[PDB]
């Protein structure tokens, strides 16, 4: 697209810049290639998880089958391994990728356009774990969180003169992630302070450390993307392109990846008695 | 974008015009700020009263933290802000921002795009007060109405022997819209008779006022936007540009913020046999 | 759109194409009149089936008003007419509309990209009435499928050099299907088969015919999709362009108005008993 005032030419948000060659060295390729084994693999294992899947009581023949839920990360793996399909095709045809062509949510074709259906999952399924209230809104604050980065997306790779537009966005996003962040480790908190306070002198102690670690660990860790992208050359610029891609494979890895296999050793453990505790926790 | 027989530039839909200079005065971009403040301040309040929130009892704790049904307005107003906080952006960066650049739903760069995602909320909150049936079918006929809205928009916004397809798509969602109102209005006035008929001889007898003015009031004020649409450029043209921007502010903060002040109100004094009463509505 | 190492301008995915001449003959535009009548007169028979729906007891006055799944086949059909009417627009105004404009999820003016809408309705829809386990699942899977199939045609449909990624995506897109057509015949099969062992020495043996002649053709009927695109210049060719428009057009036709219709004919038979027992075949 033109600019007035200038004869230089921006490719973002267009289908010129799809035809374009790739600006990616074999280090984002590979960084690429490896997430995207990581994700098929996980997916396969949920499926075959969420397939011989027996209730609590161990009774039920498919137990994910009629209540759904547990099937929630699952999709989020197989999704997530869509949005790097297409990247892979993309390494292996030598065309750019990065923030060109169509607009599609749910397709990582641009920044954070797969995250948009995502990562209401995730929010969902983390909070729904300790049936804790606020399950819907949180995943709305999130997609707004993400649309307010995709907007700062287009502003940052655009004309220069409306460069300060991205900071703008990228603040409005910091300041509600960071309510929502905070609202969300509360309600947390208060929740598993009641589970704990529930299970005393009660068994199915073990299955407890399972499910405090990966609720804490996979709640704090969301603050690695706000920091990607201060440090990426949106931001400050300390490290150039070509690595923000292998920052974010490793983040997604991280944030579906090893939160799935954390729900899957949790729900190995478990039985009735922690589940009627569960059931207890959303009833005040 | 090039269209065959002219050399005329059309910058809808296309990256270009995203780097366009504004085309609005000092009046839109006062009515644009003055619709953010408004629902920025209205989605803090509801916010508030969110978190504050004990059920009809008194009793519950979080109450809109566990049933959400009662947040869904909130969300509206949320995302509106939303839609509302790009704009102010794009009036400080000098740049065009009317049906130009990226196409993402619930963004409100497009006309009609950011009421893609809300309306349904609102059409199924208010539907849901008086517990009412036909809930989500007239959220999707409204999801039909705004979809076809946004393709006039685009058939209008192009080249002009493509210009009466605009019409034909204006046509095709007052047709729908025509039915879908006729059939809300019956429906609401048939709750509300056997509400009426149900609190007789029995007290809660102010807030069936507050209840009726808001229900029957932000129902029939839905006819503003296709009037606006008849008399703005792309109909009659008797109101010329930057003056629809206006009257485009006045009615979403009248159909959202003075929306949700009078749902706020009503819960504030409704209490435990309205609420049953409101219960037995959706029996038959 | 320009690309690298050739003079050719590529149409896909711009405002450009929009303004150019049709290139589809009479035999189409007949085609696409004629779904489009269809559509609407299914869709309007639909309605009056919704509006005068007495439940299976015959006592509920508004039966799909309060359980709104009965209208989830009628929405299909509803937004399938919204997909066809545009294209009427088009052949009216002689402009382009295959693969070019905005990309809008619900409306065809993209290949794929209307049935992305009705598709995981039908999908639910059709698991819905044996009450089968895994509805959300394949609705999931039906979605990436058909966005597959839409990135398969931007890669089809652009730069020479890009071709071999159409394939790849189409590749995808046919193996996860392969996998949810098996799943879903399995599972069909097995609750079909527990209803006919629930119904033996019972009446309303008539209803079964019809429930089992409209799930089993039009779970088996969903292989007509991949073999036109098979057949279809984006595969072989053996069928040039302007034909697969009139297969599309008998695919949608047999798809969705011939699946409303047995299921209108099916809900006008049943009764009290085959209710309860289509209700116990969800329990296990
Ligand atoms: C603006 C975007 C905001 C996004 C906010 C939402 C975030 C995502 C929320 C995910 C909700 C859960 C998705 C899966 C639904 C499964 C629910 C379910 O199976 O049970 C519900 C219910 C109760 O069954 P039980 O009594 O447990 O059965 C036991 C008897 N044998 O049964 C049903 O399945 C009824 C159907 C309810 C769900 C209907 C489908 C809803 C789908 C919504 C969209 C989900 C994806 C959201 C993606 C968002 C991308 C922007
Ligand atoms: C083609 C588009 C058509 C759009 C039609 C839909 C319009 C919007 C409809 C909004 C539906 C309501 C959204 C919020 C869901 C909240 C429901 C809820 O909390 O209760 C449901 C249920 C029952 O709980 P109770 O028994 O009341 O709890 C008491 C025990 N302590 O509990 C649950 O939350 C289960 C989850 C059900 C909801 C799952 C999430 C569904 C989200 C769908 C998308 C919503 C946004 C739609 C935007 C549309 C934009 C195009
Ligand atoms: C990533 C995309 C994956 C898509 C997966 C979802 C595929 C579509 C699933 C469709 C789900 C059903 C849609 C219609 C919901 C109607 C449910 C309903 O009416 O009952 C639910 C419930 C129970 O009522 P009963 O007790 O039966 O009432 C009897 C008392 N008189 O009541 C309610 O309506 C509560 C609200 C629940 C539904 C909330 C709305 C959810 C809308 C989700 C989006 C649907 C369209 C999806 C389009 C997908 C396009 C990508
Ligand atoms: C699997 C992916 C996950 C869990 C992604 C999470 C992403 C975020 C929490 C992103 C947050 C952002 C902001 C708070 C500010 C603006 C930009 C973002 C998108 C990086
Ligand atoms: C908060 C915003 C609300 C409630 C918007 C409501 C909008 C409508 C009812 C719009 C209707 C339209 C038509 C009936 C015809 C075609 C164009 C529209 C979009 C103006
Ligand atoms: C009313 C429309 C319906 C039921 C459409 C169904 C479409 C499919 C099952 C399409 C499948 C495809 C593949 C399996 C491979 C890639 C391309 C598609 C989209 C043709």
């Amino acid at each position: 697209a033109h600019a007035p005032g200038t004869d230089q030419m921006f490719y973002v948000g267009t289908m010129d810049g799809w035809y374009l060659d790739t600006k990616l060295n074999s280090v984002a390729i590979g960084a690429h290639w490896s997430c995207f084994i990581v994700l098929t693999i996980t997916t396969f294992y949920l499926g075959y998880e969420s397939w011989t899947s027996r209730g609590p009581s161990k009774r039920t023949s498919f137990y994910a089958g009629y209540q759904e839920e547990q099937n929630l990360a699952l999709f989020v793996n197989f999704f997530a391994m869509l949005s790097y399909f297409g990247k892979i095709v993309a390494d292996t045809l030598g065309h750019n990728f990065g923030d060109v062509g169509p607009f599609i949510i749910g397709f990582g074709n641009y920044r954070y356009a797969d995250y948009m259906l995502t990562c209401p999952m995730l929010v969902y399924d983390l909070l729904y774990q300790l049936r804790a209230p606020y399950r819907v809104s949180c995943s709305a604050i999130i997609f707004a969180i993400l649309m307010s980065g995709v907007l700062a997306e287009f502003y940052a790779e655009g004309d220069p003169r409306l460069r300060n537009g991205a900071y703008a966005w990228y603040g409005f996003g910091c300041f509600w992630f960071i309510f929502a962040y905070s609202i969300v480790m509360s309600i947390v908190a208060k929740q598993y302070s009641r589970l704990a306070q529930l299970a005393q002198d009660t068994g199915a102690e073990h299955s407890l450390h399972v499910l405090k670690f990966a609720v804490f660990t996979f709640s704090m860790l969301w603050i690695l993307f706000p920091l990607v992208w201060a440090i990426c050359p949106r931001g400050f610029g300390w490290i150039d392109d070509n690595w923000t891609e292998v920052a974010h494979c490793v983040c997604d890895i991280v944030a579906k990846s090893c939160y799935g296999f954390a729900l899957a050793r949790f729900r190995k453990t478990y039985d009735e008695e922690l589940f009627r505790l569960l059931e207890q926790l959303g009833h005040d």
